[PDB]
């Protein structure tokens, strides 16, 4: 399983970009009842290939299980729509909306998707 650290507020998002500053970002979105997010989790993030292309980004995630109201105030914060959203965040903390990732993607097909993104060495 890839290393998430948690979030759950809006205040929480902006405090990990601040602390990530300087590498890239990716922000998975995930409920127990989102079945795509579970596949994310049993092909996709299981995939060494996908493991080994994230390890230099900060993965953080945000579990709006309960669609409580701090859940809410962030996927509004967002403009998220629906589950899965993962979005990515370059090393100076800008999201890059078209890299929404907003449906199941395999691991070959995802790993294409972070090739993809703003360059991100120093
Ligand atoms: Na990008
Ligand atoms: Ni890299």
């Amino acid at each position: 399983h890839l290393n998430f650290t948690q979030i759950k507020t809006v205040d929480e998002l902006n405090q990990a970009l601040v602390e990530a500053k300087g590498k890239p970002v990716m922000l998975d979105l995930y409920a127990d009842w989102c079945v795509a997010c579970k596949e994310f989790e049993k092909y996709t993030f299981s995939d060494p290939q996908v493991q080994k292309a994230l390890a230099d980004t900060v993965l953080l995630q945000a579990n709006v299980t309960a669609n409580d109201a701090q859940d809410v105030a962030l996927l509004k914060h967002l403009n998220v729509l629906g589950l899965p959203t993962i979005l990515f965040f370059d090393g100076q903390g800008q999201e890059h909306p078209q890299a929404r990732v907003t449906g199941f993607m395999d691991a070959e097909t995802f790993s294409a998707h972070l090739r993809d993104r703003q360059p991100h060495h120093h």
